[PDB]
């Protein structure tokens, strides 16, 4: 078996073996990578997503969230509210602000070391979640708004022709900014490219034990536990790496900066936090080996964690048992 301690592996493509995404993805597969949960790729020295970013701060931010922790250092939950709209040339001027800016700091251990101690008392600002790219639409290599769609790897694979649509999303961080521990909506992957600026500190556990982050998330956060039972889709808790060393969580780290790709794989929980301003887009995909985790994929139907439109249909098929309750959470 390859990669059988699930760490994370580090792919460097020729500008040849960039050109066929699906094929560089089974690739990664095949040496194991999706064992981590999490695979970073260093594009090629020759690619680039597009020629300059000098003119990004037009971008509008519409709903910024400032996201509010409770609990402890190492175990709390954060609330996102919701603030006035902001431009991105505003949000960065903000993010570089002395309350809002990047520490001093030696080196990215003592930057996590200061994030683990200190985030809870602070309320970072976070620009998730905005419908777009930043890709040239002339860069024809991991254009990650040019991707197969995940509507039609399902017809691809199973027959069935659904409704549904797959676009890209803009992040744009801060220090402190947080993502908290999930997977990704029906376990699919996802692939985030860091445009620029800061980098960004991933967490990960590896596929195969993801439910022991759940077991201890229960114990840990235990009236969300009763609440529903799948609360990590609420994407509201973080646990620190101390607090899962401690408790026997097999996980790893890593940090990516601009210019890199990560890749998340099916049912890899993941959580982290980027180091200052930066710029990062994402997208969800699947292959064929995804459907199977799509099938078996939890699902939260307390109505908390209220997804998107594209969604519905993956349940539909895949899981038409849940269905009905899952739809009378969304409604
Ligand atoms: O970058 C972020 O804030 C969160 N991104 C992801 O969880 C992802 O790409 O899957
Ligand atoms: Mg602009
Ligand atoms: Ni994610
Ligand atoms: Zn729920």
């Amino acid at each position: 078996a390859q990669n059988p301690n699930c760490n994370i592996m580090i792919f460097h493509p020729t500008k040849e073996e960039f050109n066929d995404f699906d094929k560089y993805i089974a690739y990664m597969e095949s040496q194991g990578a999706h064992r981590a949960g999490l695979a970073k790729i260093i594009p090629p020295k020759e690619w680039k997503a597009r020629e300059t970013y000098d003119n990004i701060s037009e971008i509008l931010i519409a709903t910024p969230l400032q996201q509010v922790a409770s609990g402890r250092a190492g175990v709390f939950t954060q609330y996102h509210k919701k603030k006035k709209a902001m431009t991105v040339g505003e949000y960065r001027h903000l993010a570089n602000s002395k309350k809002y800016q990047t520490p001093p700091h030696q080196n990215f251990e003592d930057l996590e070391r200061k994030y683990w101690k200190n985030r809870i008392y602070n309320s970072p600002i976070y620009g998730a979640d905005i419908s777009g790219s930043l890709f040239d639409e002339n860069t024809k290599q991991w254009n990650l708004g040019h991707l197969g769609t995940i509507q039609d790897l399902l017809e691809k694979e199973c027959g069935v022709v659904i409704e549904g649509v797959n676009t890209p999303y803009l992040y744009f961080g801060m220090w402190k900014t947080t993502f908290a521990w999930h997977t990704e909506d029906m376990d699919l992957y996802s692939i985030n490219y860091l445009h620029l600026g800061e980098p960004k500190t991933w967490y990960v556990v590896p596929p195969e034990h993801g439910q022991r982050l759940e077991r201890l998330a229960r114990e840990l956060f235990p009236g969300s536990s009763r609440g529903c039972g799948a609360f990590l889709r609420h994407k509201v808790a973080l646990i620190s790496p101390t607090v899962l060393k401690e408790n026997g969580i097999p996980f790893n780290r890593i940090t990516q900066e601009a210019g890199e790709f990560m890749v998340t794989f099916p049912y890899g929980y993941h959580a982290g936090f980027n180091h200052g301003f930066n710029c990062a887009e994402a997208i969800n995909f699947a292959t064929p080996r995804w459907i199977d985790y799509g099938k078996m994929a939890s699902q939260c139907s307390c109505g908390e964690a209220r997804v998107t439109f594209s969604m519905d249909a993956f349940v539909r098929i895949l899981q038409p048992e849940r269905y009905d309750l899952w739809k009378r959470g969304q409604d």
